[PDB]
């Protein structure tokens, strides 16, 4: 993968590239207010060490931090996430793995339309990384999701088990 951080709008100002994962881009910007993805998928975060605020990011322009749902120009680490040949993930009802089950091998733009319920209380993601979405249709809070099992929304990093929709990450050409 390849992503171009730029401080201002419009691909204006001081800018950054990566390829591989970063822990902290403090050093080498102070704000971004746009991106150019020009291979991969890619997590941002509104923090340093991948906490705060999560971005799922492809190949394209992002001309100001609004075009990928960002709450604020602060981007201070990312991921890039690894590619997976298939997906497959099984969402419960309740913590534990307990309730009511569905399994998932392609993206979901609702979950209360599939499943019958508005919260997802437990995960075991099997094959592919994924990002859960807060609401349907790809909006709202993301989280990213990958190959393991979740017992509870906090190994998410959500503040409840809300959630609406689920992508699988897959490259974009």
């Amino acid at each position: 993968g390849k992503i171009t951080f730029f401080e201002d709008r419009s691909f204006q100002g001081r800018c950054y590239e990566c390829s591989s994962d970063c822990p902290n881009l403090q050093t080498y910007f102070s704000r971004c207010n746009s991106v150019r993805v020009d291979s991969g998928c890619w997590m941002l975060y509104e923090r340093p060490n991948y906490q705060g605020h999560q971005y799922f990011l492809r190949r394209g322009e992002y001309p100001d931090y609004q075009q990928w749902m960002g709450f604020s120009d602060s981007i201070r680490s990312c991921r890039l996430i690894p590619h997976a040949g298939s997906h497959r993930m099984r969402l419960y009802e309740k913590e534990d793995h307990k309730g009511v089950m569905m399994e998932l091998s392609e993206d979901c733009s609702c979950i209360q339309d599939r499943f019958h319920l508005s919260e997802v209380r437990s995960l075991q993601v099997l094959e592919g990384c994924w990002v859960l979405y807060e609401m349907p249709n790809y909006r709202g809070r993301q989280y990213l999701l990958r190959p393991q099992e979740y017992r509870r929304f906090q190994d998410w990093g959500s503040v409840d088990a809300k959630a609406g929709s689920l992508r699988r990450v897959v490259d974009l050409y």
